[PDB]
């Protein structure tokens, strides 16, 4: 049913913005039922976020990168069930997890995931989710600082 | 350098949020010259922006979704060089395209890209990147329709 | 509950083997998951490849003549799609089945063949292999259009 | 500027057929490029593949003893990494060359082999295979400790 039409419409987009070279793409199904309104609109967007000159400083002091600093700023995952709804920060479930360094000289980044989902709803992550993305960074760690020393 | 890096990043967004099943994936890249800082913020993602009680009827009012209905709103590609000095309206560059169905019924759905980018800088989108969406909504056409007829 | 669990697997590996290739840039990669029943052998082998066939610069008039060429060959020549049901069971091409959709990629105008798209062995979730249909056909010929386009551009 | 657009041509041909199998559910992809010099023969073949191998249920044990298993095997009762070189020069196991690299996708606890990665013909942009180096090593090294994570959640 629609679970099938959500996919093709995934697929739609990753393909037009690997063909395209974008940033975004949105597909609009017209609803069926109120031809003025969108059944279905699927968005996908990728982008490096900064090309500045810290510039890029006072863009970490901005609202939506609070929890990035956080962890930099802990060495350890965090972890929002229903972000609306948490205490220790003025969109729902967030993980967010450090990319440490081959023999764990430091940190080089943090991986932010917004809402897990179902497979279904948006969902809390686990303790497994955050032992899966611990085990991903290691290889993305090891891949990133390759790309500068080579 | 950057540019391979920037690349990465982007097969580490798509990767963890194929992996994960997440909405919204961020790569922070700890800023070398300001820790502080990030040099590198990569964001990626997939959403179904449309689960609710036609609620989706108000959404289609939203400013985000303007040139959508412009564009089922007349059958036609828009295109936008630069959307902050553009006079039709109250991100840059967007080309939008209408999806069409088989037998040109009418109008199914719509494209929206945003930002084409420079293999370097953010461009506005051409005749021959018209051409182009023109033939690829075709398919996507047909596949659409087969997901719910079946 | 327990080909529930192995369906699952056999998407994971698609996705392991995907990522492996993006990453790392090889033609070739395969996991193989060992049999958990007995260790001497693999319950999964999921292969996947990535490559350019023709590296050569003539000496390619002599490889567009070998037979895994000959669908391709005669959907160029005779310029419109080819679908067979069983490869094997087919009469004018010289058990588990295979399923062949061939179709012409052209020329915007469309009075000429700038390439083809061979695609093998449709499958069902998990299902087998079947027979490609007539919305298969329908899609492909959508496909294609942009494909050519898209082609074209790029041999400026 | 005419290599350039050669390159650019097989990353089009990868996303053709990349974009053909995810969207048609198809193993296997083949875009053939009329060579533009004459028309009999093809410039590229573009081929990418996509499948299961194990689809049989015991008869894998047979299957496992394949030639073409052996590094897996190798790999797998080693439960160590192999790197070849160029498969044919090498001596243990029984022009353009290939280069292997197998590396074993072991539990949490690492004291058991689970599954195996193997990697053939790493490539340089449009560059020859070449050999896989020790940061090739060290990378799927970091790779698979994810990847048995995956698997393991999967046969929960």
């Amino acid at each position: 049913e629609t679970a099938s039409l959500e996919v093709i419409l995934k697929k739609i987009a990753a393909t037009i913005i690997s063909f395209m070279q974008v940033q975004k793409c949105t597909i609009f199904i017209v609803d069926e039922d109120c031809s003025d309104s969108f059944s279905s609109v699927f968005h996908m967007e990728c982008e490096e976020l900064e090309k500045s000159s810290d510039t890029r400083e006072h863009d970490a002091n901005k609202i939506n990168y609070m929890y990035a600093q956080y962890v930099k700023n802990t060495m350890e995952p965090l972890n929002i069930p229903d972000v609306s709804k948490d205490k220790r920060f003025p969109i729902r479930s967030l993980l967010c997890t450090p990319i440490k360094n081959g023999k764990k000289n430091k940190v080089i980044g943090v991986c932010q995931l917004v809402n897990k989902m179902e497979e279904g709803k948006v969902k809390p992550f686990n303790r497994n989710d955050e032992q899966f993305l611990e085990a991903f960074v290691i290889f993305c760690g090891l891949g990133i600082q390759n790309t500068q020393m080579y």
